[PDB]
């Protein structure tokens, strides 16, 4: 029934199949299909059938969120897919590279209707933007391509020309008054003049690029906030009060925990509170933002108490590395600074891989050289030190012979007792029974440490570099848009500022876009019949381009010939 | 000399002319642009310089991070700015170089100095602060994983960027350190033919012979031009029939006549 | 190279970028010097009548040309200059 269909197109997509059967609850059966094409791609792409599924593709009418889907649909069933053969012709079914393909030809042809085929709502797939299935398909290569980019340049830059000097930017931030100079240039499109100066006002500080840059300042001078407060004035518990500095500290944070919420429960529209959630805890920077709270949270409840305070610094410590980490994501915009993000993650991998390497063979040795220096030493807590802490300060040139070389010991005052040594008063007296012995398997240690392995590791970093470098660009598009979006969504005040305009949204709602746009009947129809003009075209110069292929050419005249 | 000429800035004007000497020492880099061995390794350090920007960013992210948080548990009493920021960023970025003075990050190895816990005494530099000990076990395992991070996984991601940007360069750098030689010629061909100090002679040679009064950019006679512009023409209309010439018999023009004429 | 800094439509910045101009002029001028290799030389060095007296070293120090300077002709010609009256075996 088609309960079943619709429940697999729910695993599937999980928002985009809704009422495409539901609707009527099924409905009757006599009527026929209001998108056919779409049905067919649709069933014919459930199915692993793809050359059916390409002609199904090539006669619908919106192309590229339908070869997004199908990008979609084949990467969720290769990992459903139990035939070998299937699974790799499933993993290699280039249905994204028709989407970049077709929008290419779009963009070359028109590059101002193509960015309303980009935003427009789409009727087939239930007003759902053709971004908004390439992030649920997870596109990163269509995310690349340069029509896409341009798009998102053009919303990040907002009103202001996207050639505008960075320059300009900042000694317009930095200097209100200059806005409604000539300085920055804008795209176009007695009461007057205050409605023109304000409408100008409003046009250059509601932009992404602002928005953005205001909140790296703002984000900047709580990090400085957060280390004066933590290293500087940073008072005894309430009995002698917190400082000022740090209730300004705490009023700070109250914004950015009023910022989360606003980004978990009220993003854009009413969906399931459940699924929000989900979404705004899939997202990385949302967990390490989290983390950040959470610990503040528990560092100032513990500040308050005498019987806790050490403990609440240190935590409140241990959190400014969390906040000071959070910074990381600005680094995103940047196209120098951008990949190097994506390559620590492959590079952490290969840490890892070093890792246990190191792990083995440092406990080798580590327990190897307490046993034979120190072997009547009972304190746990120097076993442990001497036997990981020392050698793995060994990496890093520091090599204390002074404690390993019988020639080198210093003549200190030492004792063999073990209740002396246990209770502290004197060192204990290495052992120099076999010394040489010590010193041979140190020598061997820091060869293998210091040479192998860490070269070993340097060449590791040096190939998965080299292999992702490709990659890493993709990456950093798709880490770029996410970016842009976001700080498209954000209010347009940095905290702890923000706090006003959470107040004012709030008052609004109880009192009363560049993406995802829906466009009139007309206009609809003409960006449909235009984008399967681009279709029959682009499919046209592929079919010549085949039959002039040198291949093609020779087999036509052999038949020929014979 | 400005300053080194009047007492009250005299140290200031050696200070200054110590860190001049270190611009003129750096002009001699240009003399390198002539030899082909030391041409190409300059133009390379420039995108070297763009890769180390790349790891200063990140250096600088995650030493802020170590360096604030270890002098919040170590000394959390000291006031003195000065120390805060050696503290802070001037001992974690000499960790990088293999200088880890254990001897304040560690209990068990701090000396037994007479070290001062009060404010006053801190503030006037009677006694060296006493290091907090409180949960020191926490400061050795982030110096740890800070000298993992920056030591071993940044340091080798940027030899990584050092490599990759080699190999790409090497092509491109050859060209450039050509274009460079050429303009490194040219000046010293409009040069004076003696080397300063004794300049001051060729200018005041050039001085009165104006005021009394090449192999590059030489203009031709009439003759000589015509036939060179003749002789050009020719050499353009040969390269351009070879080009034809070789894209008739290329395999896909063939290709695409023997198909044509078959059918 | 300017008007690719100047092009608004991304297709017309991609041919534009994509001129190949310059491989003219290194491919012209390599037939050149692989004809009489002393022309060339004059050819590299006379003033244009054309583009008002001007060099084509300075066009293509102005073009920023920096693969035709690149040319073994023009290099050897630098070779010839910076040795002045000297061979350049020295
Ligand atoms: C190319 C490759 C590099 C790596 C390697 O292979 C080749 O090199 C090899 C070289 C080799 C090493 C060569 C030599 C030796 C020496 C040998 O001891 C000989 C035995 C004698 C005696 O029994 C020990 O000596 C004496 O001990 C006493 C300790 O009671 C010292 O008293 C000190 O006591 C107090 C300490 O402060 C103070 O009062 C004074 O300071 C001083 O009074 C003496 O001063 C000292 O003389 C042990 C082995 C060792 C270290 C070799 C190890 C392996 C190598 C590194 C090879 C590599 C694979
Ligand atoms: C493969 C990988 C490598 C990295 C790592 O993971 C694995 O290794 C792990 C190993 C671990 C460490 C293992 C062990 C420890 C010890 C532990 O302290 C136990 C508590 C006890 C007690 O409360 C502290 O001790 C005592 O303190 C006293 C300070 O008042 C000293 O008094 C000194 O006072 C003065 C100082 O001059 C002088 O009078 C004398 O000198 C001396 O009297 C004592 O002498 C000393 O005994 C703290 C944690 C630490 C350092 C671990 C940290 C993390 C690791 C490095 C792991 C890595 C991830
Ligand atoms: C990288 C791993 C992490 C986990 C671990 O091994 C390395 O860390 C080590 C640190 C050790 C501590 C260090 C100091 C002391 C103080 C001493 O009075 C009692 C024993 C105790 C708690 C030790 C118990 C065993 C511990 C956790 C070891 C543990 C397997
Ligand atoms: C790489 C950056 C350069 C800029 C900067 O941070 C690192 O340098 C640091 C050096 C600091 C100095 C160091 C010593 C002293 C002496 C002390 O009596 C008063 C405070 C003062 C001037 C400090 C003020 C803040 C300064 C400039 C910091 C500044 C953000
Ligand atoms: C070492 O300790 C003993 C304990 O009695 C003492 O007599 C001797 O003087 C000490 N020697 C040193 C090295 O100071
Ligand atoms: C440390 O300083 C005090 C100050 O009175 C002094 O009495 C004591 O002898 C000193 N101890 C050392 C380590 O010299
Ligand atoms: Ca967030």
């Amino acid at each position: 029934t088609f309960h079943e269909v619709s429940k697999v197109l729910k695993d599937f997509l999980d928002d985009t199949c809704k009422g495409f059967y539901q609707k009527l609850n099924l409905p009757d059966m006599d009527r026929r299909c209001e998108h056919p094409w779409r049905d067919l791609f649709l069933w014919a792409i459930l199915q692993n059938r793809q050359e059916m599924a390409n002609y199904f593709w090539a006669m619908g009418p919106e192309a590229v969120a339908a070869a997004l889907v199908g990008c979609k649909i084949m990467k969720e069933m290769a990992h459903l897919a139990t035939e070998a053969e299937s699974a790799r012709s499933m993993k290699n079914a280039k249905y994204e590279q028709f989407a970049m393909d077709l929008f290419s030809e779009c963009y070359s042809n028109s590059e101002d209707r193509a960015y309303s085929l980009l935003v427009r709502k789409t009727c087939c797939w239930s007003k759902a933007t053709v971004l908004n299935i390439a992030t649920l398909a997870e596109a990163k290569c269509f995310f690349a391509h340069d029509g896409v980019q341009a798009l998102l340049t053009k919303v990040w830059w907002g009103a202001m020309r996207t050639d505008t000097s960075i320059s300009r930017l900042v000694l317009t931030f930095f200097i209100p008054p200059l806005v409604w100079t000539s300085l920055i240039k804008f795209n176009p499109e007695s009461a007057t003049f205050i409605r023109v100066v304000l409408r100008r006002w409003n046009r250059f500080w509601s932009a992404p690029v602002t928005v953005f840059m205001g909140n790296v300042i703002m984000y900047f001078a709580f990090l400085i906030l957060f280390s004066y407060v933590l290293l500087l004035d940073f008072r005894p518990p309430p009995p002698y009060g917190p400082s000022a500095a740090e209730i300004i500290l705490y009023f700070w944070v109250f914004t950015l925990v009023l910022e989360e919420i606003r980004q978990s429960f009220f993003t854009d529209e009413d969906m399931s509170i459940l699924k929000k959630m989900k979404l705004y805890v899939e997202d990385n920077w949302n967990k390490c933002d989290m983390v950040a709270i959470s610990l503040f949270v528990v560092g100032l409840s513990c500040r308050m108490a005498m019987s806790t305070y050490e403990a609440g610094r240190t935590v409140l410590a241990l959190d400014f590395m969390v906040f000071t980490l959070r910074l990381i994501h600005i680094f995103a915009i940047h196209k120098q600074l951008g990949p190097k993000i994506i390559i620590v993650e492959r590079m952490i991998k290969d840490v890892f891989f070093f890792l246990f390497f190191l792990s083995v063979w440092l406990i080798a040795y580590g327990v190897t050289t307490q046993a034979l220096l120190h072997p009547n030493d009972p304190r746990i807590d120097w076993v442990f030190r001497r036997a990981l802490y020392r050698p793995y300060l060994h990496i890093f040139g520091q090599i204390p012979l002074e404690e390993i070389d019988a020639a080198k010991m210093p003549d200190d005052n030492c004792t063999t007792d073990v209740q002396e040594i246990i209770l502290g008063t004197l060192p204990p007296c290495p052992n120099i029974y076999a010394n040489w012995l010590v010193i041979l398997l140190l020598v061997i240690y820091l060869l293998v440490t210091n040479v192998l392995l860490l070269n070993l590791l340097i060449a590791m970093f040096s190939y998965t570099f080299q292999v992702v470098q490709e990659n890493a660009d993709i990456f950093w598009k798709f880490q770029r848009y996410n970016l842009i979006v976001e700080y498209h969504s954000r209010p347009a005040l940095a905290p702890p500022f923000i706090i006003i305009s959470h107040i004012t949204q709030a008052l609004l709602s109880f009192i009363k876009d560049l993406l995802e746009r829906e466009l009139p009947s007309g206009l609809d129809q003409k960006l449909m019949t235009w984008e399967t003009v681009q279709k029959e075209n682009y499919l046209a110069k592929l079919e010549h381009e085949h039959r002039e292929s040198s291949g093609e050419r020779l087999r036509y005249t052999s038949s020929k010939v014979q």
